[PDB]
């Protein structure tokens, strides 16, 4: 009858901790977490967590998100358990897994007031960026350990982008994050790009840093020479969306808009 739930990811335990709800296990993050959940133990990081430290928590549901479920299917059959994978590539999608959550879990009533607020804080900044007479053109950068990827329409921040007024100059939608060569960024005019780290920010942030210093294309971009090249905090601006979406849309409206 009880749940045990176990939440691989920070942004899936941030929003088990706005639906109320008690959690046996949480990520090895070097995130902040809920207060509340101070004392449960950690299983591992999101996209390898501890086979063996998960089963031992004799949990009822572990769940992880849509954007690694390729990734996580090893894991989920070494768990031998049901995979999981809510949605958490849009606003749209994370409004879907909050119901489907609040419903799962006896959470119902709380799950509708923390999308009914999302839903209203992106009707509003919606609302703004319809007012405003120019768009931005933007090129968003997701940096992880080793390389860079381009964010497409289907990641989060590419759904940020577009809530908060901007034209993403990447036009393919088929996956979210796409290798640096596979669009060609010399056939792209950005009025903004957008840079943000995951993983390891420290190395990402110098890693970018040597990139533009040291690739030639990147001097020719006027988005470089009119300085308006941005780097974003991994929190609110990070891999998946997360239920702090009406701090992001809200932060990102406001330097597209300045
Ligand atoms: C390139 C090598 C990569 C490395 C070494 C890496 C490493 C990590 C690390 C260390 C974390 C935990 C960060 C924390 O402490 O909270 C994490 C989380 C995560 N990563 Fe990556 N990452 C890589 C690329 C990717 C890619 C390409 C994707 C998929 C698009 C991805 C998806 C995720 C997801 C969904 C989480 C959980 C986010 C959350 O906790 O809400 N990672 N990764």
């Amino acid at each position: 009858g009880e749940f045990r739930i176990v939440p691989t990811t920070v942004a899936l335990t941030m929003t088990l901790d706005k639906l109320d709800l008690p959690i046996v296990g949480k990520p090895t993050s070097y995130k902040t977490l809920p207060n509340r959940y101070k004392d449960v133990p950690e299983i591992g990081q999101p996209m390898e967590p501890n086979v063996e430290a998960v089963k031992k928590l004799k949990p009822t549901h572990v769940l992880s998100v849509s954007t690694i479920k390729d990734e996580m299917q090893p894991f989920y059959k070494q768990l031998n358990m049901k995979g999981y994978f809510y949605d958490f590539d849009s606003l749209k999608g994370m409004q879907k897994s909050i119901t489907q959550l609040g419903d799962q879990f006896n959470r119902k009533a709380q799950a509708k007031e923390l999308n009914d607020h999302l839903n209203s804080v992106k009707q509003k900044i919606e609302n703004k960026a319809a007012k405003q007479k120019k768009h931005p053109k933007v090129l968003i950068l997701m940096g992880v350990p080793g390389s860079y990827l381009v964010a497409t329409d289907k990641s989060y921040i590419g759904d940020l982008v577009k809530i908060a007024g901007g034209e993403n100059v990447i036009k393919v939608k088929d996956r979210q994050y796409i290798s640096s060569n596979t669009e060609n960024l010399l056939n792209i005019n950005p009025d903004i790009i957008l840079r943000l780290p995951h993983g390891m920010p420290e190395e990402v942030k110098k890693m970018f840093q040597k990139e533009f210093k040291q690739n030639d294309i990147w001097k020719h971009f006027k988005a470089v020479k009119n300085n308006h090249v941005y780097d974003l905090e991994e929190v609110p601006f990070g891999i998946t969306a997360n239920v702090d979406a009406d701090k992001a849309m809200t932060q990102l409206y406001d330097l597209f808009y300045k």
